[PDB]
């Protein structure tokens, strides 16, 4: 029992979680469905007011917490942008940035250690704690990466397709390329053989979708392609399971690198 903290979605929870040491109870809104287009209901904003901190990952992703003031209502409540000061790129095409910082492991310490010195900051007592558990998840999250670098390198091919777009920070950690298909549900004649020299250039054996897919996307990308389908897992909701968020992470490159090697 000590400071009550919310957080906004899973892999906020699980990095301030990790960063606490359980020194204090940390609780999540409960998004329904979708994280990136969602406005909190009453209960979330009433209980984030009463509240002694709330923490949210970027303004770029989370616009609603700029329209919080805790200084013109109940003003217990410390406002922490755990990624405030952190380097993010530009969406191709083209201000949007790509907010999925989260999954690449370095980043996510990065986030981590912003947690820390921004928590230690509002918990003097305990700053000790903070600064140590941060800096044990800094050092899982670099074994990891040093982990999967070398067999990313040996990776015959450095490129996959995916329904989701949210692994730019992921392959940039190593090396690799996303890239996105250009059919969505009932594609036309021209459509299908456009598909076609698309997974013949990039020599697709397989498409990636988001965990917990909807089947009929699932089975237009099957019919289209002609090649099956795996997972991966952007940690937008939390997966409820007994594995830690660096493992999480693990599952998704082991994923990528069983595919690329
Ligand atoms: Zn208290
Ligand atoms: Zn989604
Ligand atoms: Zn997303
Ligand atoms: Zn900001
Ligand atoms: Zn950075
Ligand atoms: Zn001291
Ligand atoms: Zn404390
Ligand atoms: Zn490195
Ligand atoms: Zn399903
Ligand atoms: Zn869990
Ligand atoms: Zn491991
Ligand atoms: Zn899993």
């Amino acid at each position: 029992k000590g400071m009550k903290i919310v957080t906004s979605f899973y892999p906020i929870y699980a990095m301030v979680k990790e960063v606490s040491g359980d020194l204090n109870d940390v609780r999540m809104i409960q998004s329904s469905s979708g994280i990136h287009s969602f406005e909190p209901s009453a209960n979330d904003i009433a209980a984030i007011y009463d509240a002694d901190v709330f923490v949210y990952h970027s303004h770029t992703l989370e616009s609603w917490a700029g329209s919080l003031d805790p200084n013109l209502k109940k003003s217990k409540v410390k406002v922490l942008e755990a990624s405030e000061g952190m380097t993010l790129e530009r969406v191709p095409g083209l201000t949007l940035y790509d907010p999925h910082t989260w999954l690449d492991p370095e980043k996510a310490g990065e986030e981590a250690q912003i947690i820390a010195d921004k928590l230690s900051e509002v918990d003097s007592e305990h700053k000790e704690t903070y600064q140590k558990n941060a800096q044990a998840f800094i050092k899982k999250a670099q074994e990891l990466t040093k982990k999967f670098q070398p067999k990313f390198e040996k990776a015959t091919q450095k490129t996959f397709v995916t329904q989701l777009t949210a692994f730019s920070y992921l392959a940039k950690r190593f090396g690799l390329n996303q890239l996105g298909i250009a059919g969505i549900s009932e594609p036309s004649p021209r459509q299908l053989t456009e598909i076609q020299e698309f997974v013949k250039t990039y020599k697709v054996k397989t498409i990636f979708t988001e965990s917990n897919a909807s089947s009929k996307v699932a089975e237009t990308l099957v019919k289209s392609t002609g090649v099956g389908l795996k997972t991966l897992n952007p940690l937008e909701s939390d997966p409820q399971n007994d594995k830690t968020y660096l493992e999480n992470l693990e599952e998704n490159m082991s994923i990528l690198a069983e595919e690329l090697k």
